[PDB]
């Protein structure tokens, strides 16, 4: 049977400097997203969920309460990654490809957007997450936040970008600094290569 | 019209060392309760709100959609304060006071309570609280966790200790380890004295 795995980052540990810190990214992808990995595991082996991709585990145990702990680990499993990929040395800024068009029509500029986008990563309490949402494919954009582990496939929305808002992501490297740390991000971290094919429906970055 | 303030340490800010480092002292509580406090006031300001206790206002806010930004910066501020003063220098270990007795009623003994307890704090997922609570002063007590900025008094409930499980409670001297910093906090830092005030409805503590 398949397993899950923890992906390499998709960058050496100091391609995102100054802006995420090598000690941020031992943290994170080394401990935090390895120990959702490790956690899925034990909870699946020797059930009818092992061997199954990551999207079937959060599939099968969206809205389950008793399945809570397998969920909230799957969702950070794939979140992780999909954060990781969506982050890229000399990144950042106006979008590439075909979804710079799309920003426009959604958002009325690429500037509404980050300002909607930054919104969103800057009000939600607690820890969560803030994505730029496609309703399909191809399809229309949207902005939304999530709670925790909480996720676009969750929704049935198909994620084109994120940004990690529990304090974990940014604490080391910024402190309480939320605001600055989103607006890095988007100045200077996001990976539209990535973007750009996740909003397409192909297969891109380091995802195993 | 009276203000919501943000009361001092009950201690030095290197009191706590080497279990909270002076650093974290000051992020939390100068930067993370002060904003709090910030927020709350510009938010009640000229309304009908405005001069009312801190518990006032989260009774007025507590499961009103409307005023979520109320209540959680509200309950923050409170819950930071609580916390601050179940901490002291040379704290921790078994209960002292009434509480010991009522603690070996309800747990059956002072270690159960611990573990019943860290176990609370480890399995909040995300941000958020643990708790030990009782139905009413002097009465039966009781474990339990909140997520995010929800805390006793919104479930009618009377807080008697807790700790803050959100990351910035403990990255800077624990990373991800947030169990060491549960045992930690269990065996070197619980003021009993301040917790038994609060069982017996006693005025306590700083907390303004
Ligand atoms: C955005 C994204 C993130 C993913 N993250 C992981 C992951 O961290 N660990 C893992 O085992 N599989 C992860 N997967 C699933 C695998 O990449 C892969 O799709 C799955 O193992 C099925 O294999 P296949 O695509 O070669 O058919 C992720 C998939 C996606 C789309
Ligand atoms: C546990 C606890 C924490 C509190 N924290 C604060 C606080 O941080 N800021 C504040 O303005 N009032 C806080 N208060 C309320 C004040 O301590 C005080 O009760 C209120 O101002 C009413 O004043 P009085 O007790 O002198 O009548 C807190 C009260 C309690 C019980
Ligand atoms: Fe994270
Ligand atoms: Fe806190």
């Amino acid at each position: 049977m398949t397993t899950i795995t923890l992906p390499a980052l998709p960058y050496g540990y100091e391609d995102l400097a100054p802006h995420i810190s090598k000690e941020t990214l031992e943290y994170h992808h080394d401990k935090h997203h390895n120990t959702y990995v490790v956690n899925l595991n034990n909870l699946i082996a020797g059930t009818d969920l092992e061997g199954k991709t990551l999207e079937e585990i959060i599939k099968a145990s969206v809205g389950d309460a008793s399945k809570a702990g397998i969920f909230n680990n799957a969702a950070q499993v794939w979140n992780h990654t999909f954060y990781w990929n969506c982050m890229a040395k000399n990144g950042g800024g106006k979008a590439t490809g075909a979804l710079a068009a799309k920003i426009d029509e959604a958002f009325g500029s690429y500037e509404k957007f980050a300002e909607e986008f930054a919104a969103a990563a800057t009000t939600q309490f607690g820890s969560g997450w803030a994505w730029l949402v496609a309703d399909e494919v191809n399809g229309k954009l949207s902005i939304m936040k999530t709670s925790n582990a909480d996720t676009p496939l969750a929704h049935g929305k198909v994620a084109v970008l994120t940004i990690d808002v529990w304090e974990h992501a940014y604490y080391i490297d910024f402190r309480n600094a939320r605001p600055k740390y989103i607006s890095t991000f988007l100045e200077s971290l996001v990976n539209w290569d990535y973007a750009n094919a996740k909003y397409a429906g192909q297969e891109a970055g380091v995802e195993k």
